[PDB]
């Protein structure tokens, strides 16, 4: 919307159009959390908090009017800037086909672990508490090929226990990955047709349940571009979102420990 | 709604309805701030919190992302119990025209104080600020009534140095009107024709101006009545509400000294 | 018109929205002299001088070709500037309904004092008269509450030695007014159903009459906001206006010695 000032910036429809698609293409496969949780729709620019269900007293004990406070959640903003050059970015119009555009990929790059970081282990600041905390989901795995197998085994028969169904994923650590690679089509059968992520965010493994409604992240605004000021030859913009995240049913999720 | 347990309490509709009037009538006159400010409708019984519209910054100061958290005001949630006689309510399908609800209206007197404290003097714990606590606009008057008018003639020049206008209203103590009795046309019309209230709730006087959009008071549930638990040969019931309050203009407020 | 260059600073609607409305209401209050004077139709940006209707000769006593020149006014513009804070300004998205606008309400102050100095002194420069100069209409007045009636009823006896008739208004200093407070509803009917205006900008008091065509405010351009450049993080707007003013039968005004 207008709180982006695109209209002041002195470049043509080509080129805004050409900066958009670079950054997508990025975004798409750097996100890792976003590929198995639930995402709440957008809000709007001027949402601040979401409501927790509770109340705290704070009277005294002999009093005949009582009172207390309810509970939230805060959001986060962030906002990253960058540089380019206009000189450079002029030669699409005489007909260049490969422009070089490296400041943007570094700070996209950037931007993409501060989101992961929250998810996969919390904020400490803003109330949140990440997946590799919860410490009484665990069991103890080997270094053999069978032992891949006879853990997943283990692992389903608590599922059981309690009232848990549905599809379940397999999330996993690159180098483990590859000395696991000659048991790769029973691994697929075993976990009744599931699937694999491999990742470089983490050390171990993790298996979760895709049924629907346990892990939920709160937008309010989505990722976007916008423009700054103007200097002796180069322009200046930035990049800006808003966001909260929470998990509800801890009984889904099963940690390996290797 | 339901969470009021209303049908499970062993009572008539004609003895239902009896008791909602009485507490309706003493409501009305017992108020004293409701009479001057705005009400913003009703959100429900989950609305939680109010934006503030600004940002605080918490990261460092050479980083490559930065970051910070929104701001809010939080509600406030009471509730009040009392206790009545079933064979005393048992009369009135015998035919008794006056039966005695005595517990009923100690509770809601008492309840009508806790709002105004409030509104006049603030909280300190959630975050609120009365009336009476901007003492950047005040005039010292005297104690004869030539000096009520020559107060209220100036006080209406410092209104004309900002853009305010509209209707006025004289906010006063109820042992102070006493000895000004023998002017009130004069008042009324020095005033070009505004209202006087008269109060036990403060101890000098203010002038404010009624164009609107100054003072608010934001509300979730207006006032309720429910239903806990039976006794031996009694009943005990309860009231309950959620609210806040914001003043948005100071220039629309003047305090008299005397 | 475009002569202002609106378009070219990066604000948005609501943000413009906001800047008028703050000025229209001190304009509305602090402009005295535009009460009981006339005002004759804008005219352009391309307004220069306005006629007298005379000729002035130049040439010689023997001469068989004789000559002259045209008189005329001519009209004064001016033009002040000042400047605002951007991040301050963007809270108006977030949704703060309280922003900071100190800055140009000085500005706007200091420039009404500015058309009333003309108005009730002239300006000695551009050929200009103003009301105070005029001192063959005058009466001397007492200090009780009585003279103020018995000069009121002399007063009106010179309108009647000429054809001046219609209605009536009493222009006073507000620290002399304070001391006249009792007879209020006696003026008015003395009066015949007159008004009465105070104000801080002169000494003692004047009677007009009000009939319609002896006191003119010519224009050529109202007041206006404009925008300058931009700066390091603030911004830099200015106000513009054009206009000259005339009195022509000097038989409809009275001053009040005290
Ligand atoms: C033939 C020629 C073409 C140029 N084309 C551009 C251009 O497309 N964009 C640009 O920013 N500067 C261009 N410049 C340079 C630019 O005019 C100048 O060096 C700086 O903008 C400072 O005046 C060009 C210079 C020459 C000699
Ligand atoms: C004639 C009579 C009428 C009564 N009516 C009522 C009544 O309307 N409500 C009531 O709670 N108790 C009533 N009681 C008393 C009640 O039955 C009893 O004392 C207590 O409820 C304990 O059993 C009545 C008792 C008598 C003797
Ligand atoms: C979270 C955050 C939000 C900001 N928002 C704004 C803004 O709305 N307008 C602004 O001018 N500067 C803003 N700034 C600061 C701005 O980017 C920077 O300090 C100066 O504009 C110089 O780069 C913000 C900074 C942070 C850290």
């Amino acid at each position: 919307m207008e709180f982006l000032k695109r209209s002041f910036a002195p470049l043509t429809e080509k080129q805004w159009q050409e900066i958009d698609n670079r950054a997508r293409e990025i975004f798409k496969t750097q996100l890792y959390g976003r590929k198995f949780v639930d995402v709440e729709g957008p809000y709007g620019w001027e949402y601040a908090a979401h409501p927790l269900g509770e109340v705290e007293v704070l009277s005294d004990e002999n009093e005949v009017v009582k009172w207390g406070l309810r509970k939230s959640l805060p959001l986060i903003e962030l906002r990253a800037t960058f540089t380019l050059d206009l000189w450079e970015l002029d030669n699409l119009e005489r007909g260049k086909p490969n422009v070089d555009l490296s400041s943007l990929e570094e700070t996209v790059r950037k931007v993409a672990e501060f989101e992961d970081e929250v998810i996969f282990r919390g904020c400490e600041k803003s109330g949140v508490k990440g997946l590799l905390s919860f410490e009484e989901r665990k069991i103890e795995c080997g270094s053999t090929p069978k032992d891949l197998l006879e853990a997943i085994v283990r692992a389903l028969s608590i599922f059981s226990k309690d009232g848990i169904e549905g599809p379940y994923t397999l999330v996993i650590n690159t180098d483990r990955w590859i000395n696991f690679l000659k048991e790769e089509k029973r691994v697929e059968e075993c976990l009744r047709g599931g699937k694999i992520i491999t990742t470089p965010r983490i050390e171990d493994a993790l298996v979760v349940s895709e049924r629907g409604g346990d892990f939920k992240l709160i937008l309010g605004q989505d990722l976007s571009i916008g423009y700054e000021d103007r200097e002796k030859d180069a322009v200046r913009l930035f990049i800006t979102e808003t966001f909260t995240f929470q998990v509800v049913n801890p009984e889904a999720l099963i940690l390996l420990k290797f």
